[PDB]
């Protein structure tokens, strides 16, 4: 009873596949709920198209300024930003999906996506999902990141929804 939302992937334009993700309604109802209005695009705006502007291996992959397509912008569903919401879930591994954001109760639509146990994270980032299916694909996304964080190639959630 969780949603399951996807994103389909591609490099360059060329489809490198789907990854979906488990959004922990039950526990962060409120940024669940941000995540998913924002994969469906049901409010008008949204994650469709939107690049991945940030890829570290060995840390995160970073996405969701469909505003700005750079890290500095993005917005939710509920305004500009909004709280965090509670630190229950912690950062326990690959596949953990966490808001981004610029200090307290700062959430906007940036995420990232963990490949590395990430703790020091705990109680400063709100997880809020974890990879479902497609891990394969994240870490196949890694492969195109660097050390300063920058892309080799425009990767893009060229489709998006909910299953």
């Amino acid at each position: 009873v969780n949603p399951t939302v996807f994103f389909d992937i591609a490099v360059d334009g060329e489809p490198l596949g789907r990854v979906s993700f488990e959004l922990f309604a039950d526990k962060v109802p409120k940024t669940a709920e941000n995540f998913r209005a924002l994969s469906t695009g049901e409010k008008g705006f949204g994650y469709k198209g939107s690049c991945f502007h940030r890829i570290i291996p060995g840390f995160m992959c970073q996405g969701g300024d469909f505003t700005r397509h750079n890290g500095t912008g993005g917005k939710s569903i509920y305004g500009e930003k909004f709280e965090d919401e509670n630190f229950i879930l912690k950062h326990t591994g690959p596949g953990i999906l966490s808001m981004a954001n610029a200090g307290p109760n700062t959430n906007g639509s940036q995420f990232f996506i963990c490949t590395a146990k990430t703790e020091w994270l705990d109680g400063k980032h709100v997880v809020f999902g974890k990879v479902k299916e497609g891990m394969n694909i994240v870490e196949a996304m890694e492969r195109f990141g660097s050390r300063n964080g920058k892309t080799s190639k425009k990767i893009t959630i060229a489709d998006c929804g909910q299953l």
